């Protein structure tokens, strides 16, 4: 079939949902595109190059809150950005693992620069603005990977549970982690705010 | 060589540091133990069972702040627990990926039950206590995986960087993520505290 960049990425994402990141191979992508492995090679040099592109294209296609709205507070921006980032990572099997270890791509430079600038224009130093963006990013990726990797490992396999653990697993498994993620996200944003507002005051 | 559980785990962790989680195979563990693959099989049924055990044994051996000190505040306990958890995950190559998707093991039941009880005895509901423990856990795992997966992907490969990104990458890469992790950890703990102290007050 068609091997332009957009068609390759469509087929790779389709394959990702069927196989997960570990079982995703260029050999299985060739089968799905109806081509021989050396044909695919001209287009897609290895698995690493494929994963690097998927990580970019998943946010391009499905992360619709990269940028603040005109006049939006930094608190509201981080909340909306994290909810969007989370949605985009969950939309594909092993989506957080696909994002992990990447750094912003050249196609993302204007986006991420605007996010860092916006934090500095709302009274954060670059460093404190970066620490908040990194904390939100790590917390959101951690929460998604815990969800996704939990699903995954459920293709492996106690009445011996002590009672608070038993109840805690009941609670954790009552949604895709949305409740726990949103509660933690408010805690993190509020902690950022207490720090920003404090200036040089002992806090 | 010796194939008791402790010797197998010693050799597997040694192998993990040489290969990483993706390149860790029962076939390479057999070579390192000087045995045939069917000998190893009697001891170690597959990679999943090995990873599940390593995840438990890494914290058993190297996470020394599982439990609060007598009279320790919940704030201090979460901080010390997160710093210890982080140290233990970083001690082996791909250590966070080894932890990911596991749930507490039977050998960890008394430990994790004590942690959940301790949060409830410091005025959290089980649910709000679990949300704080999960947020700390997700944030810490996210921060470690970002570090570890960054190292990993550096076995793949711009003057075009816009200036705040360029400076942000300089900052991020000035340590193993310790500064950014500790700053975010204080933000999260303080947000937990503002929530706890608020009770039913609008906050
Ligand atoms: C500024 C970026 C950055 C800076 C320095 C080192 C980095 O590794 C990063 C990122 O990896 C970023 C992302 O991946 C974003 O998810 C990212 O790329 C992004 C986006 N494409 O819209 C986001 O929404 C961001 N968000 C907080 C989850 C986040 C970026 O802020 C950072
Ligand atoms: C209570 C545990 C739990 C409850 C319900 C579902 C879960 O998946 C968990 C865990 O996975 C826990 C851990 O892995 C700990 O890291 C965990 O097992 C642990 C330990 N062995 O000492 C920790 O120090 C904990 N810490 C916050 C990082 C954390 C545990 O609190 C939780
Ligand atoms: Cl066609
Ligand atoms: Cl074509
Ligand atoms: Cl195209
Ligand atoms: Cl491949
Ligand atoms: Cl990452
Ligand atoms: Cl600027
Ligand atoms: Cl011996
Ligand atoms: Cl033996
Ligand atoms: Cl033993
Ligand atoms: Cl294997
Ligand atoms: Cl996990
Ligand atoms: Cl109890
Ligand atoms: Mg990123
Ligand atoms: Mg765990």
């Amino acid at each position: 079939s068609r091997l332009n960049r957009e068609s390759v990425i469509d087929a790779a994402l389709e394959l990702l949902n069927e196989t997960g990141i570990d079982g995703l191979t260029t050999r299985k992508l060739a089968q799905k595109l109806g081509i021989e492995q050396p044909t695919l090679y001209w287009h897609v040099k290895n698995k690493r190059a494929l994963l690097d592109a998927l990580a970019v294209e998943i946010l391009a296609r499905h992360h619709d809150y990269s940028l603040p709205a005109a006049g939006e507070s930094w608190q509201s921006f981080l909340r909306n950005n994290a909810m969007s980032f989370r949605r985009a990572l969950l939309r594909y099997r092993d989506g957080a693992k696909v994002h992990l270890g990447t750094r912003p791509d050249e196609k993302q430079y204007d986006t991420v620069e605007t996010q860092l600038r916006f934090m500095t224009e709302n009274g954060f130093s670059l460093r404190d603005g970066l620490y908040a963006i990194s904390a939100v990013s790590h917390f959101t990726l951690g929460a998604v990977l815990a969800q996704q990797e939990h699903t995954a490992a459920l293709t492996d396999r106690d009445e011996n549970l002590p009672p608070l653990l038993r109840e805690a697993l009941q609670i954790m498994d009552s949604d895709d982690g949305e409740q726990a993620f949103l509660h933690g996200l408010e805690s993190l944003i509020r902690g950022f705010e207490v720090q920003l507002t404090a200036l040089l005051q002992i806090v």
